[PDB]
């Protein structure tokens, strides 16, 4: 815009105003002190010489002509952005599975998994790698609210807790690739004993409809394995879901329990 | 009574050239809706250029392809699919996550990052300190970096911190995770671990003034709900600084650290 | 003087029988033969009375006195002097200093009536940090392939949580070797006040610990230093075994199949 | 009603009494000091195991850490893979498979083997493959011969770690007693 201005003018001005015009269509002028008096130093150049130049280009003086080219910078670069290329593509990497699992989310069936973790007498959550962590997760949040769960992380375990289970649990298993054999094949062991069984996964169905409920949550937005964001992150997205549904059945309950931490 | 968008076309088919002519045939078509529509598409498929559909557009009385196009699209739409179908819930959990994205972009300071990032590099062994969720977040910034070839270990128990910061020298790295930034234990061992000569990097949510000691302070997203029981996983404020981290890091010497991330699958 | 001359010099005392059982043993190539007592009889076709008998005739006790001795000139090996450095024999005698005091601290009645409380338990727990951590784990994976329905937790935040979740049907059982680990007594104060039976595990007696359900006392580590000291987990794990052993034989056929399901396919 | 003890106080107690039996006949003296020097000379120290061998390599893990020794203990066999792949010279690796043949510990070793790390299998069968790995040493044996009625699975291990532990803690003592009391 000011810069426009300027070209529109150029040809009008003296070889050493046109110098003084160079000098401001710079983005680097701008990070500097832009007083009249640091300006003639800097430039080796008497303030009438300045005074000329501003109202070459149609304003009053240098005054009006430097408050506007705060202003103007004001007005921009908060426009523009301040980030660099791995800050944006770790920040849209996270937008773009928030948009994508509010496009997955099927509402009616987490209120009916929070009514089966409701229901159920022991929960137990399946997950290996960065989805055992998630599990974990899980088991710290539901405990607080009073539900009597179990995370588990590995093969041992999961046999033998799927030997024990009966018509009155639920299994929670997460597998981001739909394909984790331990975690998929455990959870047809818990079907087997009677158990319900939700799988997690960012992979569609093939015959997952097996399972009590199948939830599809978030691909990557990354194609390269190295350059994701936490794996974990897909099935946080409705862990915090589920966990909000939840919470409300019984809420007046559920936070004496979550509060007598605190109380002695 | 509105204007139909195809009722349009043809009121300014009269005032176009040929070339804009055959881009109004195409749109006029009832079936072309089923197509890509995209600009790079379109121009492919008429093998025209994205300049030639612009004055198109603005033949018709748009400020551009965009807006013609939505036009076009939102006129097709056979729902409000505008609305927001979601619950309250929801949309609280959802907007917790995108209102705590808005809060770490106002807290990054990428210098510091860069050089937490370079600080993991330069340590022999680097060690994760947090309990509860953090312990978990500790955990997963072990598994993430060491498939890069860091020697790190996570620690998650007042024991293991204190046994750990016993052999702590300066060719160490302790990262500490306390969310309320107050953690009594995290809070005594990184400073162990300062006394032992390892640098040591505290992520808190709250801006500690008592804990200008530490290498670095590490200002995290705090929760947009004010109560604990209805906030999104306590996990997530850390896992953005993880992430960004991560990438910084990365992009440090990356082919050696894809080789041993590789390696895996060799 | 050898012990074949000896045989020989009793050889014209002897019964029949027991010059035959003398043929045997006068033989150079006997002694690479099991000698034991049992294996002898079967051979010769003879009784363990006609083998004493014959020892008694050569002038022993009994048979086991005189085939010692007849192994022992054959033997040049030092079967009687340890091989051992001080610091094997120090670790070793640890391990069966806790033998003993273990057998001298069993209560049988005690550990029944624990075993029986796990069974009547709906739900059980494990309370343990650090080494006493690891034997809570350890108790969690062989009890849950018994059938049993058991969480094993190693940090105050999962005892806080969990001890506030607890009901009557809850058995907790908490380890801490010291006795004055203050995190599992409180913790298990608390799953007291909820209703559930409470169990400690410790090696010192403190007043304190007759407000829980049981008080179980488990061996001291012979040697005195910290850093000298076998393990920490071994007290336990020596009970625990015991508990386990009682604890099977009720419904046991219940839990082999429980226990034997994790093989079967 | 059950003797002086029952039948059942005293199995179990035989069954530990011939575990350090069978443990005493086993002990080869110099390889334990062998292995006890290893440690000391490696920069970085990592144990393996599964299960119930877990217990024993997140107990060896706590307690040489306490006396000096850098040390991670894995349970997990992903861990295995991920650590495998970062491992060197200079690291050794303590794999404990009671049985011998638990796949993860055997493949894993081998893995830190061809990385050029020192190996060290505890079983209580003898592995074909003995000259495998650096050192393979031999655990007792359960008295029991029903896996439902045995003692703890870790018992076996526990004896050679403390054996181990006992002649390691002498390499360098007074070190290590400072960094053990660095604690108080
Ligand atoms: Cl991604
Ligand atoms: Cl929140
Ligand atoms: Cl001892
Ligand atoms: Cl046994």
């Amino acid at each position: 815009d000011i810069a426009t201005v300027i070209d529109s003018h150029f040809e009008e001005m003296t070889d050493l105003e046109q110098e003084i015009a160079r000098y401001f269509l710079q983005a680097e002028t701008i990070q500097d002190d832009l007083s009249s008096q640091q300006v003639t130093q800097k430039l080796h150049i008497s303030q009438a010489a300045l005074t000329r130049f501003a109202k070459k280009c149609g304003f009053t003086g240098y005054r009006e002509f430097i408050f506007q080219y705060q202003h103007e910078a004001e007005n921009q670069a908060n426009q523009v952005s301040k980030h660099s290329p791995l800050t944006k593509r770790v920040l849209r990497s996270y937008s773009n599975m928030r948009e994508q699992t509010q496009d997955l989310i099927d509402e009616v069936q987490l209120e009916r998994i929070a009514q089966l973790i409701e229901d159920a007498e022991r929960v137990y959550f399946f997950g290996t790698g960065s989805s055992g962590l998630v599990a974990r997760e899980m088991k710290l949040r539901f405990m607080r609210l009073g539900v009597v769960c179990e995370a588990l992380t590995d093969q041992d375990g999961f046999a033998w807790t799927t030997s024990i289970m009966d018509e009155n649990c639920l299994v929670l298993g997460f597998s981001l690739s739909g394909s984790t054999p331990s975690i998929l094949d455990s959870l047809l062991d818990a079907k087997e004993m009677g158990a319900k069984t939700v799988l997690f996964s960012s992979v569609p169905n093939k015959d997952s409809q097996a399972y009590t409920e199948t939830v599809l949550v978030a691909t990557h937005s990354q194609p390269s394995y190295i350059q994701r964001i936490s794996a974990q992150l897909p099935m946080l997205f409705f862990i915090d879901l589920i966990y909000a549904y939840f919470l409300e059945i019984n809420r007046e309950s559920k936070e004496k329990i979550f509060n007598s931490y605190w109380e002695n």
